[PDB]
DNA sequence: CAACACTTAATCCAAA
DNA sequence: GTTTGGATTAAGTGTT
């Protein structure tokens, strides 16, 4: 395994913000989010994946 | 169709 | 001695 991630507020601010606009960001966006936050692209993809399921279950 | 790309639902697993 | 979410795995779908 690889070590798991922890986020700056400024970084989470960034992710939470972009999710406000598309729940399903395309790759060229994910790419920008990586550069912005200094993170890997995969992390971006899974954070969106995880916050998506979080919401589908609340609306049950 | 070949050849990859991406989602979804469920789960593992460690940090909080 | 519970709650939160990040990462992983095995099902799907979608794009080109």
């Amino acid at each position: 395994k690889r070590p798991r991630t922890i986020l700056t507020t400024q970084q989470r601010r960034a992710f939470k913000a972009s999710f406000e606009v598309s729940s399903k960001p395309c790759r060229k966006v994910r790419e920008t989010l990586a550069a912005e936050t200094g993170l890997s692209v995969r992390v971006v993809q899974v954070w969106f994946q995880n916050q998506r399921a979080k919401m589908k279950k609340l609306a049950r």
